[PDB]
């Protein structure tokens, strides 16, 4: 007896889906529009509300993902998905949709916590339909909403002025959150209790929404998994140089910003896609000048989403000071990222000259000047002659500079603004890992996702240790959605990230520790001191 729910713009039809092991049926709505399709002159512009529809809109099939490299998009979906049935996504400029998983009794007026998932993919790839909210919803009695937002050129093209400010993907995230306020009560969600959560560039997005005056009162808890505002230089003052490259590739005059943006608006989707492949996003440039490489189009300081740089918003303490879990994995640069970015590290072996050279080429994500680059690799690799250990230590280096240090730096300033703050370090190797990934890589980028989204209940043949870790993580995450505090009956103690900097080591042996990356932060700030 399929569920039909009212929204401000019209009625939607979903499907009931059962999870093997639980009695609880979950109502699933796929491809709910939250904005007008950003086509034509709506490209490189703020999202507009969806036009209303008559009759009942069928929301039972996965929507398209936003345009992106389709080969890298398919690979990202494969690597990150938590369900059995492999998704073959479609791609389109018409992509401002969300998917909803609600376990609420829709005949009642439910008031479940709402968890809004913001996917990662470096702001250039990814989509919502990769992430099945079924297990998290059914096990923890929360409404899971997975949203989409414009990516790449479509999402982030900026002229650095009023003609194309930038941040279109973040304005879409904001529009989705307004949609949740207006409409989630009809899906049994409590709009007074919305947790935003995301991983990698989705974590950066959560962090940016925490800082943004546009997102005020649109959520009440935050979780950044493996990404905050300082991560990978994904937030910059401007985009002048990358914009120039786009103009040369597109054949657009840059006489003025208006003329430039108007030329890009006339391009077809195929032309912008081809321009996307030519920018070579999400890839280490091995041959060109590292100062001129732009593997991501970034969040920018536009004066609307962000009035100023994140450092200055954090230091001034006026932002969305909600309860905030900020976490990282043990080995953020262990395998997935170097492989996906094309780091020449298949060898199993690395010497210190080459580590220094690769750190310099990583300038776009690491931001370490050429002359300080041997000092960094000496610090991390100089205590051993063993090249197998040097490789493993270089990957610790990259993890720390790109993820660990940024995450701790942000948690500290969030705590110092007076907000409840929690940190974790996740250390587990999922059975769902790729065949290509070595057995020795534990807590790789993305590994927590399988626990958070209940992959053991949806796919594979997970052993009891892994099943149990997923229940623990989901329960912490949903307790936090409920109360702003992840703690509860039968879960290990997770201390607050206060002046003593307590954090939770999550893994086979889940337990509290202190002072996450304390020394590494000290070193990296001192190296870039100037």
């Amino acid at each position: 007896s399929p569920p039909v729910v009212d929204t401000a713009q019209g009625r939607v039809l979903g499907k009931y889906v059962s999870l093997e092991g639980l009695a609880q049926p979950v109502a699933v709505f796929l491809g709910v529009p939250f904005a007008k399709p950003p086509l034509g002159s709506l490209r490189f512009a703020p999202p507009q509300p969806a036009e209303p529809w008559s009759f009942v809109k069928n929301t039972t099939s996965y929507p398209p993902m936003c345009c992106q490299d389709p080969v890298a998009g398919q690979m990202t979906s494969d690597l990150f998905t938590n369900r059995k049935e492999r998704l073959i996504p479609e791609f389109s400029e018409d992509c401002l949709y969300l998917n909803i998983y609600t376990p609420a009794d829709l005949t009642k007026r439910g008031r479940l916590p709402v968890m809004v998932w913001i996917h990662g993919g470096g702001l250039v790839v990814g989509g919502a339909s990769t992430y099945d909210g079924l297990a998290l919803a059914a096990h923890e009695n929360v409404v899971v909403v997975a949203i989409q937002y414009r990516l790449g050129i479509w999402g982030f093209f900026s002229t650095g002025d009023e003609h194309s400010r930038g941040n279109w993907g973040h304005l879409d995230q904001v529009a989705a959150l307004h949609w949740v306020q207006e409409n989630i009560a009809n899906f049994g969600g409590d709009p007074g209790s919305v947790t935003i959560f995301g991983e990698s560039a989705g974590g950066e997005s959560v962090s940016v929404l925490v800082l943004s005056p546009l997102a005020k009162n649109l959520f009440h808890r935050a979780i950044s998994e493996s990404g905050v505002a300082f991560t990978a230089g994904l937030v910059r003052k401007d985009m002048k140089a990358a914009a120039k490259q786009i103009a040369v590739l597109a054949g657009c005059k840059t006489t003025t910003s208006a003329v430039f943006v108007h030329c890009l608006r006339q391009k077809s989707e195929d032309e912008l896609l081809d321009l996307t492949l030519k920018m070579k996003f999400f890839a280490l440039d091995l041959h060109g000048d590292p100062r001129e490489s732009h593997p991501f189009l970034t969040t920018v300081v536009d004066g609307v989403l962000l009035p100023k740089m994140p450092e200055e918003i954090l230091a001034e303490k006026d932002f969305n000071t909600v309860p905030y879990i900020v976490g990282i994995n043990k080995q953020e640069f262990g395998w997935l990222l170097p492989t996906m970015m094309g780091f020449p590290l298949s060898e199993g072996k690395l010497d210190q000259k080459t580590a220094t050279s690769l750190l310099w080429k990583s300038y776009p994500i690491a931001n370490i000047p050429e002359e300080l680059t041997p000092v960094a690799t000496d610090k991390y690799l100089g205590g051993t002659d063993d090249p197998v250990k040097k490789k493993d230590l270089f990957l610790d280096l990259m993890g720390d500079v790109v993820f660990g240090v940024p995450s701790v730096t942000v948690a500290r300033q969030h705590r110092d603004a007076g907000a409840p703050t929690y940190m974790y370090e996740f250390q587990y190797r999922p059975s769902f890992s790729s065949d290509k990934k070595p057995k020795t890589v534990i807590g790789d980028h993305g590994d927590e996702i399988f626990s958070v989204f209940g992959a053991p209940f949806l796919r594979g043949d997970a052993p009891e240790e892994e099943v149990s870790l997923s229940k623990t993580v989901m329960k912490f995450w949903a307790n936090f959605a409920r109360s702003g505090n992840p703690n509860g009956e039968g879960l290990p103690h997770w201390p607050m990230y206060d002046q003593e900097e307590g954090y939770l080591q999550i893994g086979v042996n889940t337990q509290a520790a202190k002072r996450l990356k304390g020394e590494e932060v000290a070193f990296w700030n001192d190296l870039l001191s100037k």
